[PDB]
């Protein structure tokens, strides 16, 4: 109950600031990501036992894969700890509880490969779940976890609470796929620019909550340049291993999947940032001011890949 995680000067203070680096030392995530929950939440919203045994069980289920790893949920929940901690008062408790969790467990069990490769490969999971497959499997993991013996964080909640929180995190999860990131983001924008938008209407904080879903998932772009260069390095070490197993079933990957097109990088990186990053970061700023420096860290990274067209490095 009087039982505070603090961190390290350092980290207590750049914990705070989007761009926030969680650094390489794997058994400090855990006691940053209860930290993060205890300023963001309170030191009563979780049993710290049960916090515990929750947080090491989600990371046993995490993959040792290049880039979708514990160190990616950890940094994803990050995000969304310093997007809650800027907007202090825009929150419910249960949005605040069900959040940080959606983020610590929205790629459970993920094996590095896209929605499209387990289609193409017709893995069991794909005729399981049409649509979405890879985040109704993390969500489905994120219930298996919650209700293993002394794992249940949320067990304090009422009947309707407990619904709710579950709510949350399956809307949080499923958001994360990019597929659905593009309709959901043009309807934010017509919200907000006909005045439409309404954050007490539910159906309008689901969609808000899902562009913080995405702008935390693609985090790694609003980092200082060095983190995000070497991040994109393990991003690609997925996408040209996922390259490599189309071409295994006799499909030519797109060029982001394809090793033999590496030089293909700094152009596809502007497309990714014009079309995907810098739209998020802008209608995210626009429902939550206090966001912007992400979209600035965004804009600095956009500028960064232009001078690598360049030959400037
Ligand atoms: C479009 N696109 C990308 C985008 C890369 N990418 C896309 C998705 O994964 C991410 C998730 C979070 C943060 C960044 C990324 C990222 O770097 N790289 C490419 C190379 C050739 C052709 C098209 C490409
Ligand atoms: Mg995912
Ligand atoms: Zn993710």
């Amino acid at each position: 109950g009087l039982m505070q995680f603090t961190l390290p000067v350092r980290l207590c203070k750049e914990i705070e600031l989007f761009h926030f680096d969680i650094g390489p030392f794997e058994n400090m995530w855990p006691g940053i990501f209860v930290y993060m929950v205890h300023r963001s939440c309170g030191t009563s919203c979780f049993e710290l036992e049960k916090l515990c045994r929750f947080i090491m069980s989600v990371k046993k289920n995490y993959r040792r894969v290049p880039y979708h790893n514990w160190k990616h949920a950890v940094t994803v929940a990050h995000c969304m700890y310093a997007i809650l901690q800027n907007n202090h008062t825009l929150f419910t408790d249960l949005e605040r509880k069900g959040l940080l969790i959606a983020c610590l467990c929205h790629d459970l069990d993920h094996r590095g490969f896209s929605n499209s490769y387990l289609q193409k490969f017709d893995h069991p999971l794909a005729a399981l779940y049409s649509t979405s497959t890879m985040e109704q499997h993390h969500f489905s993991q994120t219930v298996s976890i919650l209700q293993l013996e002394g794992h249940n964080i949320f067990s304090t909640l009422s009947s309707s609470e407990y619904e709710q929180v579950l709510e949350i995190i399956r809307k949080a999860i499923i958001a994360t796929d990019l597929a659905l990131y593009f309709g959901n983001r043009k309807q934010l924008e017509e919200m907000y620019q006909t005045g439409s938008l309404n954050l007490n209407n539910q159906s309008h904080r689901d969609r808000v909550i899902g562009l913080m879903m995405t702008a935390c998932d693609l985090c790694s772009v609003t980092k200082l340049w060095p983190v995000t260069k070497l991040t994109a390095n393990d991003i690609y070490a997925e996408f040209w291993a996922e390259g490599d197993e189309m071409k295994k079933l006799g499909i030519q990957p797109i060029p982001m999947m394809d090793r033999d097109k590496k030089d293909e990088v700094p152009q596809g990186q502007l497309g990714f940032y014009n079309a995907v990053a810098i739209p998020c970061y802008t209608t995210l700023t626009q429902i939550l001011p206090p966001t912007e420096p992400l979209l600035k860290a965004c804009r600095d990274n956009l500028s960064q890949w232009e001078k690598v067209i360049r030959g400037e490095e």
